[PDB]
């Protein structure tokens, strides 16, 4: 009946987890976690697969690429 | 174990978004909470989510 947290474990000493990157620093491809289960947060490490299988969810990452380095 | 995404595009078995930086404006704010009405962009819905659940999630920002 009570709504669940999305992030169970990550950096709980931080009252609001925000990441901010400059485009100029970006790699050719970055894969960012939107499931809060990655062990390498804020990057996606495939943990969303286990999460989706265990919970029936359908979440996946955000991919940011550069057309040119 | 509870789902994270409650309502967004449930006919897609795994929601992935991919963008090229050259297409972006000087600032893009991406939702990591699956509560935005403008998903995949952040509309501030994370604030209510954090308030109601005690969570601490927030967006990912790509800026110039
Ligand atoms: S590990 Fe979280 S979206 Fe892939
Ligand atoms: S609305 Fe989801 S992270 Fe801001």
């Amino acid at each position: 009946r009570n709504k669940a947290m999305i992030n169970l474990h990550i950096q709980k000493d931080n009252p609001k987890i925000v990441h901010a990157f400059d485009m100029e620093d970006l790699a050719a491809k970055a894969v960012y976690c939107r499931c809060w289960r990655s062990k390498k947060f804020p990057f996606c490490d495939g943990a969303h697969t286990k999460h989706n299988e265990e919970t029936g969810d359908n979440v996946g990452p955000l991919i940011i690429k550069k057309k040119e380095t």
